[PDB]
């Protein structure tokens, strides 16, 4: 079942009707949605709001759009570059000669592309195939509960998205008939974004600060057709950055999104001197390459430990608005509150599978093991964008120069060369065998 295809087209229909007692949810694919987004005004400062989105399910919890969300002006003129590419056209009207129609088919069919080449990998590499079980099918837990969700609810704005229908009268998509287990949702650059940028995002925060060990789907921001050059070693030897690297890197914070690993934060709500090594998160360099740490792969490892340590343990400081909750407090607290309560089967095993902890049934509690809790962030960086590279045989950064021009279209449709395949993926990342865009400055 991994990675296997929904029989899902451009133009398959969305979802307009609903009857529970002859339909399931599971066997909807396309359908009419909401996800939240970071919105930005006019000076700039985001606030996180719904969005509704028509999502297509590709795979069992994978979901994409073609809907390009309104989250604001990027604040750059059409076609101006810097390093990254702005314009507000693509997939919102006529762009590089093409439809928006055809820009939205297009969309549609390149991830989808990608995913396929994504299945022939699984079945080539053990390792790809244990990255793709665990994000596309894991059990993804959030704490606290939100608004109307009970305590004993599998299924939350954390792990699942909401399937709408039209109000008759208004024609507002704003009826609720359920919700689809969600793991992943692809989707494009938003307004506020230039057309290259590919960000993962926690799929639905609270309002509150975000706790280590709270878990969600997450969003990933991409577009298959452009990517940027890079620069290789400390040399001047050219290339473009792979798309499908790109969506790797961003799955695997994903993956830490997934768990509630990726983004530690103090009491006042700010990243930890631990989590920052000019300044680049720790989260960052184990998603890149473990090996940017330090030249000594021990060295590389130990600092990682003390990392993955401090997630596990959280720190009290002098100062206690620079204190961190730990994922092992944050989850015991969250599943100690089931002490002595009766609950469903089905949510005992939605939490075992989650945290990989056991149930006492004589006491009717979670049984916390220390080193499960350890394990389950441990196993949140058993892979990296390097380990994928080799795996892969793909050139990316071992990681401002004046060479010109950074972004290039991808013809991931080959119809101007046999540019990428199902089987081999994208058959060169050689500048001169990619169109450069053509920026006004
Ligand atoms: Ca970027
Ligand atoms: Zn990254």
């Amino acid at each position: 079942d991994v990675l296997e295809m929904f029989d899902v087209n451009y133009e398959s229909p969305i979802l307009e009707s609903f009857d529970s007692t002859t339909q399931s949810l599971n066997d909807v694919h396309v359908f009419m949605s909401r996800i939240q987004m970071s919105a930005y005004d006019a000076d700039g400062e985001g606030r996180i709001e719904y969005r509704n989105l028509k999502l297509y399910e590709i795979s069992s919890g994978i979901f994409i759009s073609t809907d390009r969300l309104d989250t604001g002006a990027s604040g750059v003129e059409d076609d101006h570059e810097m390093v990254d590419y702005y314009s507000s056209a693509r997939l919102t009207r006529e762009f590089l000669g093409e439809s928006l129609d055809s820009q939205k088919s297009d969309y549609f069919e390149g991830i989808k592309k990608v995913f396929s080449f994504y299945k022939n990998k699984c079945n080539e590499s053990r390792y790809i195939k244990e990255f793709f079980e665990e994000i596309q099918f894991r059990n993804i837990c959030g704490f606290p509960k939100q608004a109307g969700t009970s305590s004993t609810d599998i299924f939350d704005q954390f792990n699942s998205v909401d399937v709408l229908l039209q109000d008759p009268v208004t024609s507002v998509w704003n009826k609720k008939v359920g919700s689809k287990k969600a793991n992943i949702v692809i989707i494009p650059p938003a307004t506020n974004l230039p057309i290259t940028e590919a960000c993962a995002t926690a799929g639905f925060q609270p309002e509150g600060f975000p706790k280590l060990g709270s878990g969600s789907f997450f969003t990933v921001q991409f577009d298959p057709f452009f990517s940027t050059r890079f620069k290789a070693h400390e040399t001047d030897d050219v290339a473009l950055l792979d798309p499908t690297l790109t969506l790797l890197h961003e799955m695997t914070h994903g993956l830490h999104f997934q768990k509630g690993i990726a983004n530690p934060v103090n009491r006042s709500g700010e990243t930890p001197a631990w989590a920052t090594t000019k300044e680049t998160p720790m989260e960052e360099l184990l998603t890149f390459n473990k090996h940017t740490i330090d030249d000594d792969i021990e060295i590389s490892d130990h600092l990682k430990s003390t990392y993955i340590g401090f997630l596990y343990n959280g720190r009290n400081e002098d100062d206690p608005t620079e204190s961190v909750d730990g994922v092992y407090q944050n989850v015991s607290s969250f599943l100690n509150q089931y002490r002595g309560f009766e609950i469903s089967s089905d949510f005992q095993h939605f939490i075992e599978s989650c945290y990989g902890v056991k149930y006492n049934q004589e006491s009717k509690k979670f049984i916390v093991n220390p080193r499960n809790i350890k394990r389950y962030v441990q196993d949140g960086f058993f892979i990296d964008e390097a380990k994928f590279a080799r795996i892969l045989n793909i050139k990316t950064r071992s990681y401002p120069d004046n060479l010109g021009v950074w972004s290039y279209r991808v013809d991931i449709l080959n119809r101007l060369r046999e540019t990428f395949d199902e089987d081999r993926g994208l058959l060169s990342q050689e500048l001169d065998f990619h169109t450069a865009l053509t920026p006004v400055v």
